[PDB]
């Protein structure tokens, strides 16, 4: 298949000598709890890269809160005009993170969503370098679950570096197919280890990215910790087949995150 340069084929599961070290569970109604996540409206003002047409909404409940036992980020058609930070945007969404307040170097990671269709809607779970001196994508980028809603069935996993990242056409991905995204959960999994990466659905990793033990940090630059981001971008990659006015408002659900490292 075309574009799969980082192929998986195996179960995974979280190791029997790891423990938890970190969960959001969700099961208190109301703001994401600021001792877990933070709001990035970094590039509110200058608009967000991937010519993604969202304005990133801070402290609102109608882009993000949590009910029923789920993280809600919800897509809304609208203009924010009133924001000081406001980007001319056409859309509101939600980008919650645990830079700054929690990281991860190696571990087990479960992300339970049901995601947000419609075309134009880029729902995605991933982690970034939590030293972010080299710049993206120097850094290290791992894409836990990206959906883009024209193909609203197709999961990508993926990792950018250096060498390897989208803007060249080098990223280390793969794909695989899940019933009903949007309409049903799914767990999306990373299994990170100095020496590998799995990134799957449901317990079967479809991507596999190894560690090519040159010691390159364009090649791996996977040896120090990362951050966890959601988020509900619009556009870009979710815009290939148009931004659909009736789609809007989306929402993607997420039940929790639980992160588990070696004892
Ligand atoms: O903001 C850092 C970096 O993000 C890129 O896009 C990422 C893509 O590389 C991958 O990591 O998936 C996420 C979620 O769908 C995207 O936001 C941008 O291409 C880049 O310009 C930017 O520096
Ligand atoms: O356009 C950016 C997107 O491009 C790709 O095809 C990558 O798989 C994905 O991770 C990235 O976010
Ligand atoms: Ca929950």
């Amino acid at each position: 298949p075309e574009g799969v340069t980082a192929p998986g084929n195996e179960p995974m599961a979280i190791p029997s000598d790891y423990k938890l070290v970190w969960a959001d569970e969700f099961n208190t109604p109301g703001a994401p709890d600021a001792k877990k996540w933070r709001y990035d409206t970094s590039r509110n003002k200058e608009g967000w890269y991937n010519n993604e047409l969202q304005y990133y909404a801070a402290g609102r409940p109608e882009n993000v809160r949590v009910e029923n036992g789920n993280l809600v980020i919800e897509t809304r058609k609208e203009r924010l005009t009133s924001m000081a930070d406001y980007g001319g945007q056409e859309y509101s969404s939600g980008k919650l993170f645990t830079q700054g307040l929690a990281d991860w170097q190696y571990g087990y990671v479960e992300v339970r969503a049901k995601l947000a269709c419609g075309k134009g809607m880029w729902p995605a779970i991933w982690m970034m370098a939590s030293d972010g001196s080299t710049g993206w994508p120097a850094l290290g980028s791992i894409d836990i679950m990206e959906m883009v809603a024209w193909d609203p069935t197709t999961i990508h996993g993926t990792i950018h570096t250096k060498a390897y990242n989208h803007v060249i056409h080098t990223q280390k991905g793969s794909r695989t197919t899940a019933a009903d995204p949007c309409g049903q959960f799914h767990t999306y999994s990373l299994d990170w280890t100095k020496d590998r990466m799995l990134i799957g659905v449901d317990g079967h990793a479809y991507m596999r990215f190894d560690n090519d033990h040159k010691g390159n940090h364009d090649t791996w630059p996977f040896d120090s910790p990362q951050y966890l981001i959601l988020n509900v971008a619009i556009g870009g990659w979710g815009g290939q087949q148009g931004v659909d006015a009736a789609a809007f408002p989306s929402k993607m659900e997420v039940d929790y995150v639980r992160v588990y490292q070696k004892r």
